[PDB]
RNA sequence: CUAAGAAAUUCACGGCGGGCUUGAUGUCCGCGUCUACCUGGUUCACUGCCGUGUAGGC
């Protein structure tokens, strides 16, 4: 639990977003962790083919 | 101010081997097609006393 610096180091992704009066940010993204993989490989192989055989 | 902004894929190859498709068959019967028309508004034609001489003759 500990984190230094906040920085994107001029390969990070990073795009402007068009404020409604005026201006900007600059909104970098970041991959997220989200594991749908856990729940598409759970339908894609552990009851998948039991299912599939009925 | 565009998940922004950048990017040489690069090369080669033996698909080969062989072969019985066979036989048989009933298309089979009919039939009312009628009726009336102007090719005519066109053939710039053989000559010749003729002038071949762009008007000139029956």
């Amino acid at each position: 639990t500990v984190k230094g610096a906040p920085a994107s180091h001029s390969l990070a992704k990073q795009l402007y977003f068009p404020l409604p009066g005026s201006g900007y940010h600059l909104l970098a993204p970041l991959f997220p962790t989200s594991l749908v993989h856990h729940v598409h490989a759970l339908l894609r192989e552990a009851r998948f083919g039991d299912a599939a055989k009925a």
